[PDB]
């Protein structure tokens, strides 16, 4: 249900480009309806893909009924098989074959939200850099690898596992992230041989400007990866204002990305995007740019983050949420979703 062909992607046996969003919330409600009205919203505006946090990792374990997936401690690390725990992520998993949505799962996290790196390096010692090459944390990374995959292997509701949200080296030789991802991606072939699977990086030191996007010195060089065995396709992440550049290098940064992506005979997918600011204008020039490379190494696009109701209200705005029903969603769901049913085939 979820392929490459080239550069492009294969769902449910067409092939095209693909529009779709991410909830990192989503995996972790407790109300079965939540997920599944979520779900339904995303599928009726015709979203193919949902990217997800399949990690949620702990140093203690939290109060009452939170949602944990794994306590990580210098001895005595636990994943949580539990009803609070990985049954979340199965009945998100269910629900989404059910609707018709392809979910990628990112593994960890860089970032200290929902524990990260941050909370292996608590348990298991060094720095976030060393993390990669830290014995006991890369031990305990691949045990969870594999709690989270052997559920799933048999799903056609997975898009892609990702090995990481965002993962940066910062300062590092670039060859710590790609001998990382080179082996951590062939132990999840080894678990999974059918799915598709991804870095989950934002794409960082590649040819095209000498921008602060562009260096690697941030760990990552997209083009290296790309040659990586076990990587299906390249993920890049798009955050102008966080990034001290203009919304106009848009429009470029994609093309370039795009271009290493036609280089390396795979395809290229926009992973995450957003700006704060006349967000319709900004948001949908850079739709328009990736569109207009669908043949040429893009095949998809997911913006951060997809905003909703649920039974416990309003989901959070971090400044980059778009809202179902809202006119923002217009402009950059509805609008992106008939223009791509507009390209040429």
């Amino acid at each position: 249900s979820a392929k490459v062909s080239g550069t492009r992607f294969v769902i449910d046996g067409k092939t095209g480009y693909f529009a779709g969003t991410n909830s990192y919330w989503i995996g972790f409600l407790t109300n079965n309806r939540d997920v599944d009205t979520t779900l339904d919203h995303i599928a009726s505006s015709g979203l193919k893909i949902l990217r997800v946090w399949g990690f949620n990792d702990v140093n203690n374990q939290p109060s009452g009924n939170t949602v944990w997936f794994q306590r990580l401690a210098s001895s005595g690390s636990q994943i949580n098989t539990g009803p609070n725990g990985l049954q979340r992520l199965d009945y998100l998993v269910r629900s989404a074959e059910t609707r018709g949505i392809k979910l990628i799962i990112a593994l960890v996290n860089y970032w200290d939200d929902f524990g990260g790196m941050k909370a292996y390096v608590n348990a298991f010692g060094g720095t976030k850099e060393s993390w990669y090459t830290n014995a006991r944390a890369q031990e305990q990374y691949k045990r969870y690898i594999q709690a989270v995959v052997s559920r799933y292997v048999n799903s056609p509701a997975i898009f892609a596992w990702e090995l990481a949200n965002e993962p940066r080296c910062k300062g590092c030789n670039t060859n710590v992230i790609f001998n990382w991802a080179t082996q951590i991606s062939d132990y999840i072939r080894s678990l999974d041989k059918d799915h598709l699977i991804t870095l989950g990086d934002e794409g960082f030191g590649l040819p095209g400007q000498t921008t602060y996007p562009y260096q690697y010195g941030e760990g990552t060089d997209f083009v290296k990866n790309l040659q990586i065995k076990n990587l299906d396709f390249g993920t890049f992440h798009m955050y102008p204002g966080h990034w001290g550049v203009p919304t106009s290098f848009g429009p470029g940064w994609i093309k370039d990305h795009a271009a290493a992506c036609r280089a390396a005979g795979k395809p290229c997918l926009l992973e995450e995007y957003g700006y704060e600011s006349d967000r319709c204008n900004v948001q949908k020039g850079w739709q328009q740019a990736s569109r207009e490379l669908s043949r040429d190494g893009m095949s998809g696009d997911l913006f951060w983050q997809w905003g909703d109701q649920l039974s416990t209200g309003q989901t959070h705005n971090d400044g980059f949420t778009i809202y179902y029903g809202s006119s923002l969603a217009t402009c950059l769901v509805t609008d992106h979703v008939r223009a791509i049913n507009a390209l040429p085939a």
